[PDB]
């Protein structure tokens, strides 16, 4: 079973999922002097306000938070994308070190992590549908920085020691994700695929210019689940990011100058 271990990580992974091998794959080094700035691109609409957290996960490649995607509650709109994209759920990315753990990297730079918004495409009716489409999917993310905390990450910090194993979940109900966004809706878009098997070419990507910062207390929680499962040898989830896959024909657009 994959993983991002040496002999089930990401360099694995396209024996299971030739797909990984595709045309575009995420996630991708964004070259900022060869993006281009489309000025067609509208701003990006996040309307968080009526979300409704479920549970919180560990799902032994991450953490989780679901949200109730039966309705119109939490949705993104605009920017590059068409039609109304519902919030299924987020998760993060991070390293064993503040120097890496993004998957997209900015001109080569690397994050100490990075917030994956998840949302399905409300013309394909479920999410499962929606990954065997082009369009399927849009996921936000946003790079996260080590230095001031963000105090809207803390109720989730706190939570993370009920979820240590894999397999674990915890209710985690009246979460505003809104509390997870940076100023800036600045962003660079481009075509995609999920960075974790199955590695479906289902995602408009839209990337947030501005990180969000996170404090050392905060990340270091992160580095204390676990990949394993309770009972097994313990195996810190540190260093779950894929790295950047190439661009192929491709062009990042950028909706700032
Ligand atoms: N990391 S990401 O590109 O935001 C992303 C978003 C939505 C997703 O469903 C995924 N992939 C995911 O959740 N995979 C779960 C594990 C799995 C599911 C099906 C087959 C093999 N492995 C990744
Ligand atoms: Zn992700």
């Amino acid at each position: 079973h994959w993983g991002y271990g040496k002999h089930n990580g990401p360099e694995h992974w396209h024996k299971d999922f030739p797909i990984a091998k595709g045309e575009r794959q995420s996630p991708v080094d964004i070259d900022t002097h060869t993006a281009k700035y489309d000025p067609s691109l509208k701003p990006l609409s996040v309307s968080y306000d009526q979300a409704t957290s479920l549970r919180i996960l560990n799902n032994g490649h991450s953490f989780q938070v679901t949200f109730d995607d039966s309705q119109d509650k939490a949705v993104l709109k605009g920017g590059p994308l068409d039609g109304t994209y519902r919030l299924l759920q987020f998760h993060f990315h991070w390293g064993s070190l503040d120097g890496q753990g993004s998957e997209h990297t900015v001109d080569k730079k690397k994050y100490a992590a990075e917030l994956h918004l998840v949302h399905w495409n409300t013309k394909y009716g479920d999410v499962g549908k929606a990954v065997q489409q082009p369009d399927g999917l849009a996921v936000l993310g946003i790079f996260l920085k080590v230095g001031s905390a963000k105090p809207g990450l803390q109720k989730v910090v706190d939570v993370l020691d009920s979820i240590k194993t894999e397999g674990k979940s915890a209710d985690f109900t009246n979460f505003d994700p809104r509390g997870l966004l940076p100023e800036s809706l600045d962003y660079w878009t481009y075509p995609g695929s999920l960075t974790t098997p199955p590695l479906a070419e289902c995602v408009t990507w839209i990337v947030l210019k501005e990180p969000i910062s996170v404090s050392s207390e905060q990340v270091l929680k992160f580095r204390k689940l676990n990949f394993n499962g309770e009972g097994e040898p313990e195996e810190l989830m540190v260093d779950n990011w894929r790295p950047a896959q190439p661009l192929k024909n491709r062009q990042i657009k950028a909706s700032f100058k």
